[PDB]
């Protein structure tokens, strides 16, 4: 630790979390280790209240120039806050910790899939848009997901939905065996040319659309993976779902156009969908 730069020890100590600020509870892992090392946590604020969260141990992290690109990406995620948007709470310098608000309801597809839960199509089109809302800010700070699909999104205590799986709480379902070891997200020209843009976050969002209408049913269940290029090149896309309004299909198939400049932008989509939203009793 003493080995740190000075100056980039300054710039980080807003992000810095101290450890007589926190209570790692590394006895107990969330989501019965669904998420690989993610473990309860208590955060004291600077008026003393008491703050569940997440703290992932990043265990990865051995020399100094990988600790200080850790600092850099904390200074980065710190800056990103929006109701909609999975927040850093902070890190701590064992390994290097991230602190993030704790999801009482975990990841928003396994959520949808349960069968005690019963949303209706319009809270379903509701978590739609608070996605639509979190991806326009990120789209507003030239953030580029790369993974968006509703496995990567969560919900909180009061069914507030977080896009997350980005930044420090990346690589979200990494989880480490003892002797083991998103292409139907992707935008056609992501598997083209493996390259990334808003635009093609576009695209996940549509599939995300079409995962929250069918309550989590698994995309082109019948095509294989290497199979998925030709068969959207030959301009098959996901059908309609069920219970799912033809105003809000329509806005799921302009996510899916193959000029991604002809694809609507997340501002253009959470106008579509809560105008969408509106028209539901509740
Ligand atoms: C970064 O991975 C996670 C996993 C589960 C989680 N529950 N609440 C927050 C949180 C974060």
């Amino acid at each position: 630790l003493s080995a740190l730069n000075p100056e980039l020890v300054q710039a980080v100590q807003h992000v810095v979390i101290g450890p007589s600020s926190l209570i790692v509870h590394f006895n107990e892992v969330i989501g019965r280790g669904h998420f690989g090392c993610v473990y309860h946590g208590t955060l004291l604020d600077n008026d003393g209240k008491k703050i569940h969260c997440a703290v992932k141990s990043l265990n990865r992290i051995t020399d100094i120039g990988e600790v200080s690109q850790f600092l850099t990406e904390g200074i980065i995620m710190k800056d990103f806050s929006h109701p909609n948007v999975l927040s850093l709470l902070g890190i701590c310098l064992g390994s290097p910790l991230v602190v993030l608000p704790y999801m009482k309801h975990g990841d928003l597809r396994n959520f949808i899939r349960n069968e005690t839960h019963n949303p209706t199509v319009k809270d379903l089109i509701g978590f739609g848009l608070q996605v639509a809302k979190g991806m326009k800010y990120l789209a507003s700070k030239k953030f580029v997901h790369r993974d968006l699909a509703a496995r990567n999104c969560m919900l909180d205590e009061k069914f507030t939905v977080k896009v997350a799986d980005f930044g420090l709480a990346r690589d979200m379902y990494d989880k480490e065996y003892y002797s083991v070891h998103p292409v139907k997200w992707m935008a056609l020209e992501s598997l083209q040319t493996q390259k990334f843009t808003t635009k093609s976050d576009v695209w996940s969002f549509g599939v995300l659309l079409w995962e929250l209408m069918t309550r989590g049913a698994p995309p082109y269940p019948d095509v294989n993976t290497f199979d998925i290029t030709v068969y959207l090149l030959q301009g098959r896309r996901l059908l309609q779902p069920e219970y799912c309004p033809d105003p809000l299909y329509e806005v799921m198939l302009k996510c899916w156009h193959p000029k991604a400049e002809m694809r609507p932008s997340f501002s253009e989509l959470v106008s579509r969908i809560s105008a969408i939203f509106s028209t539901f009793i509740g």
